[PDB]
């Protein structure tokens, strides 16, 4: 406890490695994100999908093509975390298909959790900082495709007062990746021994960065909780629009994940 010695050094440097892996995976860090949400970025103003008319000229059905949209982007998104989970000390040196099962369950997560970056009270950012729609506007979509990004953002404004920084982030992101409680895993001591030092790592990167702010490591854990939630709710949404809509098509990857 607050003890500079070679145990949390080892942990400030799994820390950075992190941290310089994330940078390096995910193009749209959240620190460009908030800059471009308070027009503190003096770079490109995005344009704003605030009702039918703005997303056509922007576009330059609707909830299908929205919908689709945001598939195509989950699976690049997949991409990005897939990278990032390999940077893991550890990760590599698991049972390839214990790899598979913590990034099959781990994605949906981490997609949620990052997608909060790009969120405040009034929208989202889209196409790397290109554009942003409005809240209402998504909620305003036909049912039932408007009932999909609505508690993400109820998430996302919660989950944003917690002011974490990417640095956090990307440690939070990794814990979450080697969840020891998966369905299928072969070799689950391995994964818990990471994630125990992925949470030492954490807490001590908690304690430094949020000198105000504590029960922050708590109140993040339960974050969790709230996550599979989230992934939970939004499955049995997929459910109902696979049977309701019975004509527009899945990406086949995703069904790879959702079945199970
Ligand atoms: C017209 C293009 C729309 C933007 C496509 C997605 C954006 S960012 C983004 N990325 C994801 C990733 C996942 C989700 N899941 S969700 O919130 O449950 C959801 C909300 C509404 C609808 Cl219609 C469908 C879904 Cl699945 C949403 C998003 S929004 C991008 O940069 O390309």
């Amino acid at each position: 406890s607050m003890q500079l010695n070679p145990e949390s050094a080892d942990l400030r440097a799994l820390a950075k490695h992190l941290y310089d892996s994330y940078i390096k995976s995910f193009p749209l860090t959240k620190a460009k994100a908030r800059a471009i949400l308070t027009g503190k970025t003096t770079d490109k103003s995005p344009f704003v999908i605030y009702d039918m008319n703005s997303l056509m000229m922007g576009e330059d059905e609707v909830a299908i093509r929205i919908f689709q949209g945001c598939q195509f982007r989950s699976v690049e998104a997949v991409q990005e975390i897939t990278e990032y989970a390999k940077s893991i000390p550890g990760f590599v040196n698991l049972d390839l298909n214990d790899q598979v099962t913590l990034l099959k369950y781990g994605v949906h997560e981490i997609i949620y959790t990052m997608l909060a970056s790009l969120m405040n009270k009034d929208g989202v950012l889209i196409s790397e900082g290109q554009g942003f729609m409005t809240r209402e506007f998504l909620k305003s979509l036909r049912k039932p495709f408007g009932d999909f990004m609505e508690p993400k953002f109820e998430f996302a404004v919660k989950f944003n007062a917690l002011e974490l920084d990417d640095s956090d982030l990307a440690i939070f992101i990794a814990v979450i990746i080697l969840s020891g409680d998966r369905p299928g895993l072969l070799n689950v001591k391995p994964i818990e021994d990471i994630q125990d030092n992925l949470l030492q790592a954490l807490e001590l990167q908690l304690k430094l960065n949020h000198p105000e702010s504590s029960q922050l490591f708590a109140k993040l854990l339960q974050k969790m909780t709230d996550l599979r939630q989230i992934v939970t709710e939004h499955v049995q949404l997929l459910q109902v629009i696979k049977k309701t809509e019975t004509d527009m098509s899945l990406h086949p990857l995703l069904q790879e994940i959702y079945k199970d």
